[PDB]
């Protein structure tokens, strides 16, 4: 699709069989989701945002759908204010910015 | 242009007579710039994201040129770790997300 920016670019995602809302975020390197259970082992990661740094859990090779488009990749889980879909998965679905 | 998302989408902006580099952030409601002088009255604002909140100064009716495209709107100034172009200005330059 084409998504304009007059409103927040919120989409539905599917992860772990569950539908969630998330923000398409070109300003995010990574994909960060609120607390949930994911399978397998995780590794530690520190990430930064507008207000400082937080610790998250890094899960690799997670199956995720973004607005109906299939991706398989890294998902960070931790105390983000909002679920964000970042560039690691936006590149898998072929997303670009255009003006 | 078409901007891919393999790397951070950085652009040059001109604001207040100065050139700066800034991140195109579809996940940002507002435009947030590191400390600089701007004309006119301001009022304080708290803005949040990963890591919590920072205090900024809100300036209205600021003219800005983003990768060569002129727009006018509100600009927030304060201790942001990165200069951010948010949706309030991205709409004005006609920026969309496409996949
Ligand atoms: C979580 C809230 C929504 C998404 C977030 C994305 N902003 C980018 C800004 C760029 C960094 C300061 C971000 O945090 N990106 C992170 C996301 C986490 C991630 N890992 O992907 C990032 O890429 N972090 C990199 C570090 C980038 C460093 N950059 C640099 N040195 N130049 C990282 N690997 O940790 N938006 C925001 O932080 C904005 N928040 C908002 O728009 C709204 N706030 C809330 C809470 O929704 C509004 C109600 O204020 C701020 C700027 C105010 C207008």
């Amino acid at each position: 699709p084409q998504i304009t920016l007059w409103k927040r670019p919120l989409v539905t995602i599917k992860i772990g069989g569950q539908l969630k809302e998330a923000l398409i975020d070109t300003g995010a390197d990574d994909t960060v989701i609120e607390e949930m259970s994911l399978p397998g082992r995780w590794k530690p990661k520190m990430i930064g945002g507008i207000g400082g740094f937080i610790k998250v859990r890094q899960y690799d090779q997670i199956i995720i759908e973004i607005a109906g488009h299939k991706a398989i990749g890294t998902v960070l889980v931790g105390p983000t204010p909002v679920n964000i879909i970042g560039r690691n998965l936006l590149t898998q679905i072929g997303a670009t910015l255009n003006f």
